[PDB]
């Protein structure tokens, strides 16, 4: 099951799970301070992963760059 | 199962999930603003994702660029 | 299971689904103005996909262009 | 499954699709004018796709091109 | 379950699927004319396919040319 | 399952299916006339394919050719 | 089952396991003191992973480095 | 199942079936006359195969030969 | 079908700890190699994590990397 | 589905020896190759090693290596 | 399910298999003479192998050796 990874470039990035099945919402939010990774996949409970905030990202398809 | 990458480029981006089934319509519109990254699978009740807005999108077929009205 | 992208590269592209089964016919028409993108999976209901009228496309065997 | 894409190079190509099963027998003929795309799966109906008209199509093979 | 491509290069092409089974014969042949394109599916009835007259077949392993 | 393809070089090729299960024998022999091809699997009834007669075969192993 | 792979580049780096489940909360944290490499999978109990302090890490996407407090 | 391929180089060369199971025999010599092409499983009954004669062999691990 | 990690020890002592998989997180085990021997140590059943003390080369899917004592 | 080992005696008397699978490992059966001589084996529901002696030329997936009487 | 090739570099290299369980153990310990391959594999016995004495090994990850 696929995982995307998160390096905070700033504090409080604000890494946002959406609840999976027929309603949307957020139901955790993380927050990495500078310089911490979070490696998270998508599960039973979480289908779309939000980032807030400068972070510098990677998934299977290549890197990609949150902006604040 | 597959996922998209969707970073906004401009305030008010909206990602937009459609019903699963016989039935097509909009079930749930994500608001993205400027420099926010989505990373959003199909799944059981999203089977297609309209992007509205200027975005930078990728998925398992490359990059491709969406542009707003 | 595979997806499509298509991006409109005009107004008024419609991205057709055919349904699945013994019976084809068209089922929904999803209409994309100049820019948009829609990333369309094949499913239990849609087993073909017409677009009609000036857009991008990719799928898993690369680029293709319709034309209106 | 697998699919193929099929672009409509001239007017009036018939993408046909092959009774799945014992029988052999064209269940369905989709017409695509000059510039439109048809993405068709093989399904539980049809396990053969027969291209007649000028036409550019994809499958996981590589190119071929039908000619009128 | 893998498929085979044949474009007719002559008229009269015959693409002829032979039964799965204890039994070996020819259930169905189907007549290409020039220029017209069959992609075929391996399938429960299928299990082995025979190409006669002229033609430009893909598959798998690479492209290979019947001829008349 | 996997496939030959096989491309008759000459008049008279046989391809050969030989059966599956604890007893091996010859269920079938296609005959292949100059430029015809035969696409083959392997399947309930067939673990083993033999060429006779001069042939371009192709598998997912690469190309070899019977004479 | 992915994994991934910490090498501690200082004292007291956490590697810190976020609990699978409609629940979310920490439920156990590893110290590496420098030069320790742990090789962590991703769990029925942990469905993502947080590393504290300076690291480096490889994961099927590739290198990346956290950075220490 | 993966399978083997053997191309005779002389008169004579067996190709050897050895038994699936705690006992370990013969249970099948299928000779190939010079030029013939075996393309063989393994299988429910055949756990191991021995070639003898001169050969051409492929195998996914790439090209080996027998000498008599 | 799990994964495995190959552990070459470059200086005697160093310890290969698997760590429990489950709600609960703890060494189960330390094997102890002496230099010059190589552990190659599967994700199971019981191991869920895997920490290396001690100087060593280590390979794993995502590459080399190195333990230092 | 298994994996599969080639071998090629490059000398007379070489062994290909199977060892058993389960919580009893013993050799249950040794395959004699004359020189030129080559055996395509599978890991099995009985054979979960397998042992060369003598001196052949082998290919597994890993690639090749030889065997040295 | 994965193997590990090993190829002894002098006399009494020892190939250890460690019990699979809750339990860690050595169940088996294969020698080998200078020379002699042992490809094993992981299994429901065996989950860790050591390898001590001088060797060549190769597995997925690649080529590693053990000093004796
Ligand atoms: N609850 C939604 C969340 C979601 C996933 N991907 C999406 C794409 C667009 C909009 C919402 C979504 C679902 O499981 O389907
Ligand atoms: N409800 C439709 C949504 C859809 C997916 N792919 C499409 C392609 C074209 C039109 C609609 C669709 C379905 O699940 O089939
Ligand atoms: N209803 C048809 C739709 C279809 C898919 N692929 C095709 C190719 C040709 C013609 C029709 C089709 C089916 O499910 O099989
Ligand atoms: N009814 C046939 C259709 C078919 C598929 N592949 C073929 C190849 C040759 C002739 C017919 C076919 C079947 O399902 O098997
Ligand atoms: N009825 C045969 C057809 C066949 C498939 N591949 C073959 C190879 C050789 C001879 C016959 C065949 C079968 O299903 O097994
Ligand atoms: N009836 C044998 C046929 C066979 C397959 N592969 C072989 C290799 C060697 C000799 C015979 C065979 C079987 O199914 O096992
Ligand atoms: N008992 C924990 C061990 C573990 C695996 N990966 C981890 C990552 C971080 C912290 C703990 C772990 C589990 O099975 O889930
Ligand atoms: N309990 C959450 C933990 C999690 C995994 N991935 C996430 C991404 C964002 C936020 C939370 C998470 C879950 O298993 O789904
Ligand atoms: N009995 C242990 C053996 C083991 C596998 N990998 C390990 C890593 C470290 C310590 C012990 C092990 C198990 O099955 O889990
Ligand atoms: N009867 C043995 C045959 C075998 C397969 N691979 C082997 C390797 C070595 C010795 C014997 C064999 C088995 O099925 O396991
Ligand atoms: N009977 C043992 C044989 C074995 C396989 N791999 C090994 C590695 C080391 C020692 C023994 C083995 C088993 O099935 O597990």
């Amino acid at each position: 099951s696929d995982f995307v990874v998160i390096k905070a470039l700033e504090d409080g990035v604000n890494v946002i799970g959406l609840t999976r099945g027929a309603d949307t919402r957020f139901h955790h939010s993380e927050k990495l301070d500078k310089g911490e990774v979070l490696i998270a996949q998508f599960t039973e409970h979480t289908s779309a992963i939000k980032v807030r905030g400068k972070a510098y990202i990677q998934t299977r398809h290549g890197v990609i760059e949150s902006e604040g």
